[PDB]
């Protein structure tokens, strides 16, 4: 029920195809001269998003009539659908518990008296997957509305079969959008390893410079006494190739197959290591490709139910498809970022064992790892969040529980990138709470 | 015997994606407007 | 090149209200500020942005 | 060189090592090669880069 359409809608002419140079030419656009209703095509010839009541040129009151209805249709499919690892019925968390190597002690035989029931705790970290994506796909056909836009039995139900796969491309979009959020989520964090590709401190002949770098990142992750500094935990982890996995920016992977596989007469020697698998490019600024193990994907599915209710009223039919998902991540396995553009120089500090429970009166020791692109070896502050004047922390990050608080601590280990500026403090944190010690009261001295 | 904490511990981000998101309308970010539940996806699904 | 508003027809009820959102085609690296207007309206009928 | 220069520097850096596996892996083996001088000889197969 519209009026006043311009037929020039979303149209931002750059330039004017007639009366800016077809009617004025003397160049280029030469070839175009000869046709003679060429203004007609540069007229309606993009499209016509509204239609109109055309007239009839030679009979004025008679409609011209719509003559041949299309109806496009395409399924969208999820291409990180075997990142997936089954359904959860029957639970809301997931436990991960990793146990890592130990610092080991020098033989000492003299203080080997006091310490034979010594006690030193291993070093587990454990990580909690909540249940993320609870979310549902509302869709109503109003069946006998419908048969007005329609004259045709055939074109009613391949227009009624599009809104089903329409439910059904939606939900498959949004497992395939959740997921590259996980990417992009993990990298704002700071929890991806970063890596640069595109800085080729060589001279010219750097068109696999990327190659080179994707080739040994990639069997630096499989080396077999493993690394530290792959995972966000700081835990020793290893791959075992087979499960590496390359999600990469569709941009990277031409500049692979053009720059380097032509021209190799031996492919083998210059493929991407592990499974490659294309996506469109992420959200993330410079970030063009990222390396992970099969583990690195904590995805679980809990639903997929698709309900229906008919409305005898509105005479239609509103369809659900519920999708309950557990969307997670693990932190335990490597996960490598290929990145571009400008970076920070520390993106993750990672305080050491997390959570303590250390009694007043008690000492804790902490470690820092300091995540850090090149190099500059970024000095360490330790700090208390919560405390009295009592608690404080010093030197290489041990703490000294007071024995006068009860209060949950937050130990910091800042790294400050930053100038006289509002400066650039990458700050790591651990929790420490507070057994109470019955600590004999009083004064002393 | 953690009786109240944060969820994004520890956690030292270059830029938020939650106005990453929702303060950019322009480029980049408008694939995920259209997800209902990126919240818990984004402050949780590190783990 | 090109702010694609998507839904590109509205046949809003008196009174009730519609969502819009507007695609930019940035031919480069960048963002671009999206001003969102109504023209012909009464007084009243605003757009918030966004 | 420095291996990572250019693909020069690579080059002769395999030129360099194909050239010292062979003069190692010589029988008549050299004085050269080792840090008591001892004439001593290697095998290929039990090189290891």
């Amino acid at each position: 029920t519209f009026n006043d359409v311009k037929t020039s809608l979303g149209i931002t002419e750059s330039y004017d195809i007639v009366n800016a140079i077809r009617n004025s030419q003397g160049d280029n656009f030469k070839s175009y001269v000869p046709l003679a209703t060429a203004n007609n095509v540069a007229e309606v010839g993009a499209g016509i998003l509204i239609n109109q009541t055309v007239q009839n040129d030679f009979i004025t009151s008679l409609v011209d009539r719509i003559g041949l209805v299309v109806i496009r249709q395409v399924s969208l499919n999820n291409p990180l659908k075997k990142f997936k690892k089954g359904q959860i019925p029957l639970g809301r968390t997931i436990e991960e518990i990793y146990t890592d190597i130990t610092k080991e002690k020098q033989y000492d035989a003299e203080e080997a008296e006091q310490k034979v029931f010594e006690r030193e705790m291993p070093n587990v970290k454990t990580l909690f997957h909540e249940r993320n994506r609870q979310g549902f796909y509302h869709q109503t056909i109003q069946d006998d509305s419908l048969k007005t836009a329609f004259v045709s039995w055939g074109n009613f139900e391949s227009f009624v079969s599009s809104i089903i796969n329409a439910i059904y491309n939606s939900a498959e979009v949004d497992e395939y959008e959740y997921m590259k959020l996980l990417v992009d989520n993990y990298y704002s964090k700071g929890l991806f390893t970063t890596v640069k590709i595109d800085e080729p401190t060589s001279s010219t002949g750097a068109l696999t410079e990327f190659v080179k770098k994707m080739r040994a990142t990639a069997r630096k992750l499989t080396l077999p006494q493993g690394s530290r500094d792959w995972n966000s935990m700081a835990v020793r982890t290893r791959s075992y190739m087979e499960d590496l996995h390359l999600i990469i920016d569709a941009d990277l992977e031409a500049e692979l197959d053009v720059d380097v596989l032509a021209k190799a007469f031996n492919m083998n020697r210059t493929d991407f290591l592990g499974n490659v698998t294309v996506i469109d490019g992420f959200a993330s600024t410079g970030l063009e490709a990222v390396l992970v193990d099969k583990d690195w994907f904590m995805v679980y599915d809990n639903l997929h139910k698709m309900e229906t209710v008919r409305n005898p009223r509105g005479l239609y039919w509103n369809y659900y498809y519920h999708v309950w998902q557990t969307l997670s991540v693990s932190r335990f396995a490597n996960a490598v970022a290929f990145v571009s553009g400008d970076v920070p120089a520390v993106t993750q500090v990672i305080v050491s064992p997390n959570i303590a429970a250390v009694k007043q009166g008690g000492q804790q020791q902490f470690t820092a790892y300091v995540r850090a692109t090149n190099a500059k070896d970024h000095k360490v502050v330790w700090s208390v969040e919560g405390g009295s004047t009592g608690t404080a922390i010093t030197g290489d990050g041990l703490l000294s529980v007071s024995g006068n608080e009860d209060n949950q601590l937050t130990v910091k280990a800042t790294v400050d990138i930053g100038t006289e500026d509002k400066p650039k403090l990458v700050v790591g944190e651990a929790v420490v709470s507070i057994r109470p010690n019955n600590a004999s009261g009083g004064a002393q001295a």
